[PDB]
């Protein structure tokens, strides 16, 4: 009965629309998506929400309960389980723009003398939070728990991607501690909380792979010794191993380690089938006998990810103006092959 052939998750990431794209945006969730076979939508919300908890953290072009709830509804209308996502350690700036929290609470900064280049050019990348400070879980559990509740979520994706500034030497609190521990420890507190709200935590993979010994490098995987953390965190967080370059052995790794894991992909689609072959290859294995269903059972599915605007994207899926974006088109063949995998059966 181990339906290896039936991919249980098939997730898509979309950014939260601007306020003036939400209905059309709600139409694709409704239209393209369920017929493509999207049954799991991760909305990259960040601070672009009118929070009641703390209204000041309202990202610039941010959206209201109405709007969110209306985006959710239309996902439930579609049997698409919805996942809020917000980046909760680094990516706490973006180029020279300082995402809301560190702007109005600049103390939760981990490097307050190491700031993005104005103008903007191993080189400075993003701020992170300071995961030790005592005035942050007080501030950040709110933002989270507001969305869980508006959305009605059973899972919440924290980001946990590309964290460069961590154990930065001058932080009076973090400066000098294992970098694999302060990362494993923050992750548990964001696991421990989300789990009281009966959610399944999701994270990105990179901080848990060795780009040195792997040489995968310092964006797709850790170049500052974050990687031991992979043994000191709970084994029921959902693991978003993203590779936008290649079809590498990293999925199995996490399986072996006690985790359900979703290869996460982007624009380039060569790589996407590669890594569609791979889950289908590996889920098969669970047939050879009983005991190796564990290892198969944990290759939950795949996760298609984009990063630009959902509008610029949605008017390119279709084909508006001669519109063209590989990620938009990577959705294709992929959720195309998906279908055709589990047709001829």
């Amino acid at each position: 009965q181990f339906e290896w052939n039936k991919l249980p998750v098939k997730a898509m990431l979309l950014t939260v629309p601007h306020p003036e794209d939400v209905p059309e945006f709600c139409r694709f969730i409704k239209e393209v998506l369920p017929k493509e076979g999207v049954n799991t939508l991760v909305l990259r919300i960040r601070y672009n929400y009118k929070f009641k908890s703390h209204p000041e953290l309202a990202g610039e072009r941010a959206i209201s309960e109405q709007q969110l709830k209306q985006i959710v509804q239309t996902c439930k209308e579609a049997k698409i389980r919805f996942i809020p996502k917000m980046n909760l350690l680094g990516h706490q700036s973006d180029r020279d723009h300082i995402d809301p929290l560190l702007a109005k609470y600049p103390q939760f900064d981990e490097s307050p003398d190491y700031n993005p280049p104005v103008p903007w050019k191993f080189d400075f990348y993003c701020k992170s939070l300071c995961p030790s400070h005592p005035d942050l879980l007080k501030t950040i559990f709110p933002l989270m728990d507001e969305l869980i509740d508006v959305c009605g979520a059973d899972a919440f994706h924290v980001g946990l991607d590309e964290v460069w500034i961590l154990g930065y030497e001058k932080c009076p609190r973090c400066g000098g501690r294992d970098k694999a521990a302060l990362f494993a420890e923050y992750a548990t507190k964001l696991h421990d909380h989300l789990k009281e709200k009966k959610c399944q935590m999701w994270m990105w993979s990179d901080r848990l792979i060795d780009g040195k010994t792997t040489n995968l490098l310092g964006w797709q995987a850790s170049m500052n010794a974050t990687f031991r953390a992979i043994d000191l965190i709970p084994t029921d967080i959902m693991i978003c191993d993203w590779k936008y370059e290649s079809a590498p052995p990293t999925p199995g790794y996490f399986a072996i380690k006690g985790f359900n894991v979703l290869p996460s992909s982007c624009s380039n689609s060569e790589v996407a089938l590669a890594q569609l072959a791979q889950v289908r290859l590996a889920r098969k294995d669970g047939t050879r006998a009983p005991w190796a269903v564990t290892l198969a059972e944990r290759m939950q599915g795949v996760f298609v990810t984009m990063w630009e605007d959902s509008k610029e994207f949605i008017d390119a899926y279709y084909g508006r103006n001669g519109k063209k974006l590989p990620s938009a088109e990577t959705f294709k063949a992929v959720f195309a092959q998906i279908r055709k995998e589990e047709v001829m059966n």
